[PDB]
């Protein structure tokens, strides 16, 4: 129950899906100098090549609706035998008790955990920077600066024998 923008890291992430004609014109940076911006849309197919400083993306959220006790969301990750320290991400799951506790104290942050994103029984969960935290605001300012970026491919498999 908590209404504010959102922020998210414009780290790596891969685009399972496609779209109508995916190249170098949708994913673009946001960049402006007159008083609106654009966030960069989905992601281009693997563009994990490109820094994290290049940019942010926000969104305007809100209250999600009282949910009284219920719903866990904590046991859907792998590895738990004490703290696992490597971590997958996070993708668009149930996840409204980031931003629900956002409200609390006016702001609200991921904790210390690898969430659930892989391929499994969430929500079509994919790749992405764990980071995107929650505030509460309504300012969506501007900020960022030109840059780019590129890729290819990366496969490769360990066959000795038949």
């Amino acid at each position: 129950m908590a209404v504010g923008i959102l922020e998210v890291s414009l780290i790596s992430g891969k685009g399972l899906k496609r779209s109508d004609f995916l190249g170098k014109i949708d994913p673009y940076v946001e960049i402006q100098y007159k008083g609106q911006t654009r966030k960069s849309s989905v992601a281009k197919e693997d563009g994990g090549r490109n820094p994290t400083w290049n940019d942010k993306l926000k969104w305007r959220a809100e209250f999600p609706g009282s949910g009284a006790d219920y719903k866990l969301i904590v046991k859907v990750m792998d590895h738990d035998t004490f703290s696992s320290d490597d971590f997958i991400g996070e993708a668009t799951v149930h996840v409204k008790e980031l931003l629900e506790m956002g409200v609390e104290k006016g702001t609200a942050e991921l904790r210390p955990t690898k969430y659930n994103i892989v391929d499994s029984d969430l929500s079509f969960v994919g790749e992405l920077l764990i980071g995107v935290s929650y505030s509460l605001l309504q300012d969506r300012g501007m900020d960022g600066e030109q840059f780019g970026g590129w890729k290819h491919s990366n496969v490769d498999h360990h066959h000795h024998h038949h």
